[PDB]
């Protein structure tokens, strides 16, 4: 099986996909004081993210996260000339007493992280974009613990019980995908990295919101303690360690220093 | 598993895909004097089709045809703002003493037919375009018998012995894909139809050149007598019968009643 891997042990990821031994991998530790302010980095523009209930969307436990398949027509602009089509979103989380975001900020790990994965409009096929500079783009936001339930996230978290078993899937109504993300589109970090799971292909443009999304502690428990993974254990701690920068400069869309 | 079907045998295709029993199926019999002449149909334009030798391209015997995977960056323009990205091309053929084109012209079947399959620039995923109006576009040309060896086709036909076994594949150098097609881009027929294999999804824009391409008899034999298919039988007669019009209008880009 050329396509099986897990978090927390063998097979080593470079054996699954040699590209996971690359020099420009994700995730990374973001150090705001050392991020370079770039004023050409304009507010992100999201088109078509406010979905009606029909058509419904596939929601699947793939053993590695819960993944929501997005319909056609969702467009994300990093800028004019950097236009992307959204494919799917999924999440990374921890466990009882343990945060599980993938990116960190000055070494701080947040409770969880949402990824929205996009294909550059240059491509008709995700597989052709793998490893090509700017072929894929991921929008990432941190999920922080707060006192109030997040109603937008409850639409998905309340359905995880239906897909607890690995490989199981269900259909959920369309929802406002942009309500899963922060409201500030103007403050973000941006750098070039990789997919954070095998095949770990490089050339991915990462955009990480500076503003967090708040979930209740009960919601974060629902996320991290409902799903089962490969080989009968709870799907938890499904994040990768941060990776060497190897000379990369993380850019900021706002003066990030103090 | 439902990705399973054959030419001229069980399972009956509407079992494979009920969509194959649709009202707007392909191929069709083209009747030039009854096509609607539409002067708004502009000459076709192909961008990026003149490939360099590297990178190489996958050439595969999939048991239903020989299929060449096209690299990123190839586009077909059907009209202002109406672009499609080329994914792959494949062929349909007959047998000893038998033509095997899919489309016919006034009931005449040509020796063989080439299809270049494209995805509308609105989509990032072929699977999402299936069944959607205008989501896919196929460019088709007839292959006719002539006295001279076709040098462009010889680049592919000379490699079929390498992929005689069903499911085998090899790599071929990039070539000028437009040299596999007629040079007259101004005279063609166009109509809305379906994929001609399961899942027979409708909404496909078909464009059929009026000018033919010529292959030698000894090339047409190579095409039709080299590959093996399902069962232990030769891959031959790999075309679908023409389908009822059901009130569809076939358009012509040129006065075809003249
Ligand atoms: C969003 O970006 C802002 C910068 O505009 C980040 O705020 C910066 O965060 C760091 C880490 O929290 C703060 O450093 C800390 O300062 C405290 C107080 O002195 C110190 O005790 C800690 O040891 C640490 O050095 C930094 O001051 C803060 N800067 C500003 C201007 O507020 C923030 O982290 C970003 N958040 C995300 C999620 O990206
Ligand atoms: C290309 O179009 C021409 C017409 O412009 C077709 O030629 C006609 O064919 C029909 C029936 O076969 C005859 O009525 C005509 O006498 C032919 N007309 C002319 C003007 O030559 C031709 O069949 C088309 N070929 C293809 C492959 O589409
Ligand atoms: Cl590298
Ligand atoms: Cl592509
Ligand atoms: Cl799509
Ligand atoms: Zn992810
Ligand atoms: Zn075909």
């Amino acid at each position: 099986d050329q396509s099986h891997w897990r978090y927390g042990g063998d097979p080593p990821w470079p054996r699954v996909s040699p590209a996971c031994a690359g020099r420009f991998q994700s995730p990374v530790d973001i150090r705001p004081q050392l991020a370079a302010f770039c004023p050409a980095l304009r507010p992100l523009e999201l088109l078509g993210f406010q979905l009606p209930p029909l058509p419904e969307l596939r929601l699947r436990n793939n053993g590695h996260s819960v993944q929501l398949t997005l319909p056609p027509g969702l467009e994300m602009a990093l800028g004019p000339g950097r236009e992307y089509r959204a494919l799917q979103l999924h999440l990374h989380w921890g466990a009882a007493g343990r945060p599980g975001s993938e990116h960190t900020v000055e070494g701080h790990r947040f409770p969880a992280e949402i990824h929205v994965v996009h294909l550059s409009t240059a491509f008709a096929r995700v597989d052709e974009a793998l490893g090509r500079p700017g072929g894929l783009a991921v929008l990432a936001a941190f999920l922080e613990e707060g006192p109030e339930e997040n109603s937008a996230y409850e639409q998905l978290l309340s359905r995880l019980e239906e897909i607890a078993e690995e490989g199981s899937e269900t259909q959920v109504p369309g929802l406002d995908i942009s309500a899963l993300l922060p409201s500030d589109f103007s403050r973000y970090f941006q750098y070039e990295g990789s997919l954070t799971t095998p095949p770990c292909a490089q050339g991915v443009i990462w955009t990480v919101f500076n503003q967090t999304v708040m979930l209740s502690a009960k919601q974060l428990h629902t996320l991290s303690d409902t799903l089962w993974g490969p080989g009968d254990s709870r799907l938890q701690l499904n994040f990768r360690a941060t990776q060497p920068l190897n000379g990369r400069v993380i850019e900021a869309s706002f003066p990030a220093g103090v």
